[PDB]
């Protein structure tokens, strides 16, 4: 039978993340919702999609998570976002109200999917992450969180814009949690293995354009929401998750930044936090340890300290 | 140079048409809006994007009309959704008039309805060759009635091919005597009990009114995706000269018994526009369906050039 | 883990079916020959390019039937070709050789991957399938030839060549045996969905016109090996069989002539003959039944008979 | 009109490359070779695999040099594999010489060996810029050494960045020190127990005999497949003004240490050719296998321009 992928929220991120499945042929979707009949309407609009592609992709739309039964992978967009912000906001629901969906889903996770590659796009993401990750019961390297994808995709695309080469040809990383407390790692962008400072040299690149960039990547997310006033990015947010998820359903072993449970990695136990990894068949394969600057280790302590004080907020209740 | 796709109108189609843009690597990609910043907005979500794809396709988002000055291609959703046919007509006038004087060359495809009367205006107002300058609904309304098909079937709808022509609306008229799997004439497979006559007749009744189940649904907004490749897939077929078959609205010089009119049609879509319409064998009853499709737009044709 | 896809036979058309399989990351590849050490140099030499298209594919080169062990599909094009034709090749080299090989490989399949779907290439096409069927005992369904996808993509690009249309919008089909007997179906094709007698009364082709193309069709093989002065054709033979095997592992159900086993079908019961049918994740899924004329069932039965004299002439020995 | 692909030999190579540019709809491909009829041949068996691959590409074959007038790109495999040097440059002079004749526009990507010394035989004899000339090598060296150590360490070839410079040939020189995993420093795994110092030697050397280790499996013939996907991942990058970064035999002007000579050296590809080179920080040990890699391909340029 097919690959079974299921979209846990069925919102512009979620229908986004099911037309690529559907231009990819990566395999059966199923679109959830709270919402009646909306997950429904798309489903229907998709499937009229496939006929111009001339693919032959089932996308099915619900309201109940048995449908969801023995999906291969599951991808997690529900609840609220930070499109408010209302400084409140985050603290009083969204962190709260956020972890209680997550227990939810986790849960349906646990009865109807346990096999499961599960993606977690929800914020604050390292939190959810780990909050789903505890209420499924499923094994730590098959859940992750969907973060440093994107914010190394907008890195790399900045970096890309001001050289003017491909960004295929711009590797940059970005650790941490996902926030304002992100760590992009400026030493150690390459223009095909070169290092960046090489460019600098050479006058491709100034150094300060480099530290704007840094700044620029870590506002991105707001950047785009302000401009659109309503609403925020989705494009980027589907592509990075839907590349992780064809990584592990087609084994390609590809290197990229995700949230994912360390255990003594980086001085850091029992948590999860965006870090370089290995995507396969079998889920979160290798968790790689680089060799960071005692500058760098202090960025990524204070990072990964921000989300220590939310895991604990949340366990309060 | 690359090829430029300027979509005038950043909307629902107009950006998920932009990121096949991307995806496709089709060429350099303008959101044009009248609302301030949004275009810019999704321009940047979709330029980050791009390193994901590991793409170079360059995505600007713009307020300004100058932004799609030699544009190969202009894609069309600006509008709304009782005062729409002429607010929209005087948008579909301006719009017209920038392509005359900014990208005089370029392959214009209108989506915004009523599809096939906007699609008149637009040409008179840009003054483009008639061939240049067409209406995407045939390709959708056949890709449901394809899927449709495809589904009760369990065939790929890859071999289902089906088509749909006339005006784009409720009165569009789905051909369910030429629809094949294959090109094995769908007859074939009742007769076999793949599918009954019923069933074909109550497929076609859902094609007319797929636009509006997918709205009552949805509860806000209207389909798109489906919508956006739908334009893609035309555009494609201009920019590579892959010479498709497909049924868009395009300009009839007495074919079918239309003169000056765009309508729903099957055509040859290649590097010239379009450059050849087919004309089918339709039998008297399918003629009488198309000319009561048709009758709607040519009304309004009529009444809208009364009003300048 | 990945599918695995071998190839027994890595000749010209064995590699470039390896390329596409590389290409389009189908899956993990493994060519097998008897000639030693060749198959290694294609895989490493394929290997290679998988860095250009940047991709994971594990190509393998092998002399050992022992490495197709767990496949999910094979593909066969091991044996003598058509090129020598020598009247007597046919019938005292091409028919009893390849036999013998198709029983061997019959045998491996038997034993070390019995739930692959198998697709046969070596000629006579329809006769060699039913002898590996026979030798490897797998399911009727999940075994079948490549010969009308070929045959039909030759058809479908002469007449969108004529008529200037792109060969996609372009239905044609061909069935019966491979080879001289094969039956092009000039009542059949459409262009997409419109019958092609519409455009002979508009003028876009003749009749005439249509039966050369039936002709030019029928020896479209012999044409290409003429002017190639040495070999045969393999590019448009190695797309097709991946075509197929795509079909299986995708399930996408798609409706290709291909040589299957009937059983009453067609008044044929016991054995393998081109015919229209579905290609699914379970192999062979569904044969149709064309309401074919009594002429056109005439064509069908000197084809279907020639299939049977050479099934019978091997069974002597 | 489509892009226009002239591919002046349709050997292994030149038929592989028709293959990969029918598949990807690149244009129109040409495949001209002296030999009378086969490229005719091949071309015909590359049209039918349209049908399957349903796109609308144009493959001929032909025997008469007019066929490439207005060629976007050509791509030249012509040779042969101890008269071989000058034989070839014979070749290639007349091949250059069409070239100008017919299509003073082309991107020019010469494939024949010795390849970096072929190069500039037809950049002279041709007359074209010398940004619309150049060579593929490097990215085919690059995607063994790539390949080499990708599989060593159990990552995607795509995260694995590494280039060879230099000469094409046994003495080309790859460059562990700018290996790198997503941009991480190759070195980082050595010390985390993913592959040993002894090991990149190891496959340093296996990346500078692979040409020579596939030729002596295969048993007749050499590479074709990598060497075919190298050429058109230039050509695409030309075609589409994908600005990449890629290793190529190109013209210096003083860069390295080098004037009026075609070598290997990383550069930007784009839609105006060979856009920048990439003058990299070499150490001294670098920089001297660079020159010892490159003295023979000055020695044999200077005793071809004798031979006129
Ligand atoms: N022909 C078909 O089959 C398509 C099927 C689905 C719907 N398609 C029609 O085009 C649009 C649907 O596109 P979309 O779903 O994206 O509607 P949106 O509301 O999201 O976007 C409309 C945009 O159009 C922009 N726009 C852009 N320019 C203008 C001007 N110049 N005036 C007014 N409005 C303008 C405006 O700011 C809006 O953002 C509407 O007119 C439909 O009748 C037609
Ligand atoms: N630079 C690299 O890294 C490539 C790596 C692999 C091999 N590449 C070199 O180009 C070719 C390899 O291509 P191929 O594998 O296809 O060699 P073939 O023998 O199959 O084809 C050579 C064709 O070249 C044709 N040809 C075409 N034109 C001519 C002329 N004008 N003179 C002589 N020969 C000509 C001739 O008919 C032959 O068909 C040879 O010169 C190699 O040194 C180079």
């Amino acid at each position: 039978k097919r690959p079974k992928i299921s979209l846990i929220g069925s919102g512009m991120i979620g229908g986004t993340m099911a037309y690529l499945c559907a231009l990819k042929e990566l395999g059966d979707v199923v679109l959830f919702d709270v919402v009646k009949n909306m997950p429904q309407g798309k489903a229907l609009d998709l499937s009229h999609s496939t006929s111009v592609a001339d693919t032959n992709v089932k996308v099915t739309g619900t309201n109940s998570y048995e449908d969801i039964k023995g999906s291969d992978v599951v991808i997690i967009t529900a609840g609220l976002t930070k499109v408010p912000g209302d400084k409140e906001w985050s603290r009083d629901d969204l962190l709260p109200i956020n972890a209680k969906i997550m227990k939810e889903v986790g849960e349906n996770i646990k009865k109807y999917c346990p096999n499961a590659f599960v993606i977690c796009i929800t914020n604050p993401l390292d939190v959810m992450v780990k909050v789903l990750q505890e209420a499924s019961g499923l094994p730590h390297n098959k859940v992750c969180g969907m973060a440093g994808v994107l914010d190394s995709s907008r890195f790399r695309y900045f970096i890309a814009e001001k050289l003017n080469v491909s960004p295929r040809d711009v590797q940059a990383m970005v650790i941490g949690a996902h926030g304002d407390n992100m760590v992009p790692l400026p030493r150690y962008v390459t223009v095909n293995g070169i290092p960046l400072q090489e460019f600098i040299k050479k006058g491709w690149i100034t150094q300060e354009e480099i530290d704007e960039i840094v700044e620029r990547t870590r506002n991105a997310g707001g950047e785009i929401v302000n401009l659109l006033g309503t609403g925020s990015a989705y494009f980027a947010p589907a592509a990075s998750a839907i590349a992780m998820a064809e990584a592990y359903l087609k084994d390609q072993k590809r290197v990229l930044p995700c949230s994912c449970y360390l255990e003594g990695q980086y001085g850091v136990k029992d948590l999860y936090v965006g870090v370089p990894v290995v995507i396969g068949g079998n889920g979160v394969e290798k968790v790689i340890e680089l060799e960071l600057t005692p500058e760098e280790k202090e960025m990524f302590d204070k990072s990964i300290e921000e989300v220590r004080e939310l895991v604990k907020a949340l366990e309060a209740l």
